[PDB]
C-alpha cells in the first residue's frame, strides 16, 4: 500500500508534492496521470478528446486500483479521480493526503494541460469544480494539509511529520 496517496484540485500539488515527498522517503512516485498516457501511449488531453470522461474514469480506476495494491512509494492521482465511486471505495483504509488550496491561488498556480479547467472563465470553471469536488477529497481524506501559505518544502515536511 502506498506510504501516502496525493488528492485535490488540479494546482493543489498533487504531482509536485508527490515528487519531493517520494524522494524524501526514498521511495518511488506514481502519478497515476502519467501511468495513464502510458498504458494508452496517448495524452490524457487526447483520451479526453476521444474517448470523454466516462472512458478516462474507467481506466484510471483500473490504473488506481492496481497502484493501490501494487506501489508501495507515493500516489499521485488525477485530479478528478475522486469522483468515481469505485476509486472512493478503492481508498478506503489508505493514507490519503488531500492537498487543500483557495480557489484564487489555485487559479493562479494553474496559469499555463488541463482539459477541465482550460479556455475561458477559468476562475469561475475553477470555483465549480472546487464546490463539486471539496465533499469528495474530504470524504477519503485522512489527512487534510492546508498548502496556501505553505511552499512545497513546508507542506512535505508537514506530512512527513504526520505519518
Ligand atoms: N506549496 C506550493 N506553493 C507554491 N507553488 C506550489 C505549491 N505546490 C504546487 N505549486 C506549483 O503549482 C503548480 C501545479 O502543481 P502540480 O503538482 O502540477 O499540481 P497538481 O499535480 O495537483 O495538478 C506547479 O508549477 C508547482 O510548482
Ligand atoms: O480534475 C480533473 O478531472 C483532471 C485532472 C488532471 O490531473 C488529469 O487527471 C485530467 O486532466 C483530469
Ligand atoms: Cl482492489
Ligand atoms: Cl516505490
Ligand atoms: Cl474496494
Amino acid at each position: 500500500a502506498p506510504k501516502a496517496v496525493l488528492v485535490g484540485l488540479p494546482g493543489s500539488g498533487k504531482s509536485t508534492i508527490g515528487r519531493r515527498l517520494a524522494k524524501a522517503l526514498g521511495v518511488g512516485l506514481l502519478d497515476t496521470d502519467v501511468a495513464i498516457e502510458q498504458r494508452t501511449g496517448r495524452s490524457i488531453a487526447d483520451i479526453f478528446a476521444t474517448d470523454g470522461e466516462q472512458e478516462f474514469r474507467r481506466i484510471e480506476e483500473d490504473v488506481v486500483r492496481a497502484a493501490l495494491a501494487d506501489h508501495d512509494g507515493v500516489l499521485s492521482l488525477g485530479g478528478g479521480a475522486v469522483t468515481s465511486p469505485g476509486v472512493r471505495a478503492a481508498l478506503a483504509g489508505h493514507t490519503v493526503v488531500y492537498l487543500e488550496i483557495s480557489a484564487a491561488e489555485g487559479v493562479r498556480r494553474t496559469g499555463g494541460v488541463r482539459p477541465l479547467l482550460a479556455g475561458p472563465d477559468r476562475a469561475e470553471k475553477y470555483r465549480a469544480l472546487m464546490a463539486k469536488r471539496a465533499p469528495l477529497y474530504r470524504r477519503v481524506a485522512t489527512m487534510r494539509v492546508d498548502t496556501n501559505r505553505r511552499n512545497p518544502g513546508a507542506v512535505v515536511r508537514h506530512i512527513l511529520s504526520r505519518l
